[PDB]
């Protein structure tokens, strides 16, 4: 309500730091129109869900401005992140009510302002869960094999290049792609949570 997405704060940082590249060409005036288009989007961001931000827009605006500086006034922002909300164990169990031995996943590995999905892996089964909020705000769930022999390329979620592997749903005829080995490392990368819902709707 006065608060936002985890992938929203994933997007105003990686703007931030774009900031950044434009302050290290030093010639600003060169680059004024960009360094306003980078603020006005980090602003929108906030002004989509009325929170106050003319404050660490001024602070921003500063040519002197470093990643010290930055990751501080970035964590204090933290605090308006909405946390994501892990199901109950009823709530897991149903959402993947045709698996009998289901792994759950370890709560203290998880921070719930850094992930915009939750993604875990079950090794003895070479599997991997992904849980997440659709559209109409509700727990939707889906899971598949993984190998656990890694190689490096663009995740078809976060579309970064990472450690990847092949994650293959049942849908056999199996559907699917490369993805971040490990989701932790992912939901860093992810800055748009419509990236999850299109891989999703392409392999289930
Ligand atoms: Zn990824």
């Amino acid at each position: 309500m006065n608060k936002i997405e985890v992938y929203k704060f994933v997007k105003v940082k990686q703007l931030v730091y774009q900031l950044i590249k434009l302050y290290r060409t030093n010639d600003m005036n060169s680059h004024k129109t960009q360094k306003d288009f980078l603020l006005n989007e980090i602003n929108d961001i906030f002004k989509e869900k009325d929170i106050d931000i003319s404050d660490f827009i001024t602070s921003i605006d500063d040519v002197k401005l470093t990643k010290k500086k930055a990751e501080h006034l970035l964590n204090e922002l933290k605090v308006y992140i909405q946390d994501f909300e892990i199901p109950s164990s009823s709530q897991l169990e149903k959402i993947f009510r045709k698996v009998k031995k289901l792994k759950r996943p370890d709560i203290n590995l998880i921070d719930t302002k850094e992930i915009s999905y939750l993604g875990w892996n079950d090794n003895s089964s070479n599997r991997k869960y992904i849980v997440y909020k659709n559209l109409d705000d509700k727990f939707e769930g889906i899971y598949g094999e993984i190998s656990p022999n890694k190689v490096k390329g663009f995740c078809k979620i976060c579309n970064q290049e990472s450690d990847t592997s092949l994650f293959l749903n049942k849908t056999y005829t199996k559907k699917g792609d490369y993805i971040c080995y490990d989701s932790f490392k992912c939901n860093q990368n992810l800055d748009d949570i419509n990236n999850l819902y299109e891989f999703i709707v392409k392999i289930k």
